[PDB]
């Protein structure tokens, strides 16, 4: 059997999961927890193979999110990680896949989905739907740039950022639109609330 | 008597004298300082025994930070200073931004002559402040084209990852429709593409 440990803070989303495991006769749940905190300590003692976990999640110990699923894949580098997402958050998914984690899961389709993402896991391959590797299929900042959004976002005009940083309003401008352009922004407020993450 | 201690800050020199003398009308207002960088504002705060600080969002200094981290800092280590920010920036998502941090009210600098008294009034008043200028500003907002209740709700599925084939099935209308609500709201909140759509939705 494949040992699998379920992870997120809703008692009945953690109810649903199990419902949507125990069709699978080769699945046994070993673990389910409803914080981080939980669930670190109890992982040297379960044998697993599969963790499915939320992104969101109490305990401020191990914490949650992407530094959260690095911790775990350090640590216990023969777990496989399914996480579990409400969004597609390219750059949640994206940082994902740069820890080469075993399966991104939609919580709208995981009913459906989750079986499949175990039988792939199973058989050696990850598992992403439609909707999310056609995000990661598809130019980063330069350290200028960077400086130039930066002050922008802490309510500078591009007039006292050109005195600041000591160039002509015209290359700050453009540096500032350059960048835009990288993260696909068009106006200053969609900047501006961008940048918020 | 009951007198209002102020200090004011900004890196022009003439314009920290043009504030001061839009303030020198009200005669409760006693003006303790004027400071050009943040650094020595910060290092003189405790000895001066101020109720309000007037201070530019964006001024020399990096020590404590710059613009609204600097504004963050000096509201946590200042609790009982009343801070009006005082800005040329008239971007809704900073102004947005700013008063957030709870301060105790911000100002248009264009209209500091006019704005100043009434805000250092509305403190007085048991108020807060925005003025004219800025609330109406702040109401035009994501964009004072708001999405459509339709648009909202292809954006949401889309959100969750639905396909576009799979949101036309379930709002039950045409691939070309739900195509079209979808670039129309993209435009809308200023995003290009969908990397770009997608990450600005986490966010809000």
């Amino acid at each position: 059997n494949m040992n699998v440990i379920i992870a997120d803070d809703h008692p009945i989303v953690l109810f649903g999961i199990r419902k949507s495991l125990e069709q699978i006769e080769w699945v046994n749940v070993v673990g389910e927890f409803e914080d981080s905190t939980a669930l670190i300590n109890n992982l040297p003692k379960l044998d697993a193979h599969v963790l499915i976990t939320d992104l969101s999640m109490p305990g401020d110990k191990y914490g949650d999110g992407i530094t959260l699923i690095k911790y775990i894949k350090r640590h216990f580098p023969s777990l496989s990680i399914i996480v579990l997402t409400m969004n597609n958050n390219p750059a949640i998914l994206s940082a994902v896949l740069d820890l080469d984690i075993e399966g991104i899961v939609l919580k709208q389709g995981a009913p459906t989905d989750l079986p499949k993402a175990l039988a792939a896991l199973q058989k050696g391959k990850k598992f992403t739907p439609e909707s999310v590797s056609r995000l990661l299929e598809k130019k980063r900042l330069s350290p200028k740039e960077s400086e130039v959004l930066r002050l922008f976002a802490e309510g500078f005009l591009v007039t006292e950022i050109a005195k600041k940083l000591n160039r002509s309003i015209k290359t700050i401008s453009s540096q500032k639109k350059s960048a835009m352009m990288k993260l696909g922004v068009e106006n200053d407020i969609a900047l501006l609330n961008y940048l918020s993450c």
